[PDB]
């Protein structure tokens, strides 16, 4: 069960 790395400060994803 992986997750998402979409940070609400940059409005973009990192990796996952």
């Amino acid at each position: 069960v992986p997750i998402i790395y979409c940070n609400r400060r940059t409005x973009k994803c990192k990796r996952f």
